[PDB]
């Protein structure tokens, strides 16, 4: 699976509101480089879901290989690239 610059993560802690959520993702993959948008809805496609869009893909690389299964809110991250374009649009 080719590096793209927006890593898909699932695996997060459903109770934690969305707007904080977001903040928190922030947080921890703004080291990796410039987040051009965190995306994560309160919808039933997307619960547990997150997409943290890179400007890099190298950014996006380093953070996947970084954080792997990083327990955040005390559960293991689960990352991988985004497989496509349509993706997020599917997800909404």
């Amino acid at each position: 699976m080719l590096p793209n610059q927006t890593i898909y993560i699932n695996n997060l802690n459903e109770k934690i509101k969305k707007e904080e959520l977001k903040k928190s993702l922030y947080a921890i993959f703004s080291q990796f480089g410039q987040i051009l948008d965190i995306v994560a809805l309160k919808t039933l496609k997307m619960r547990g879901q997150a997409f943290v869009i890179f400007k890099e893909i190298g950014s996006a690389s380093n953070a996947l290989r970084t954080m792997q299964g990083f327990p955040f809110y005390d559960k293991p991250m689960q990352i991988a690239y985004s497989k496509s374009d349509s993706d997020i649009v599917a997800k909404i």
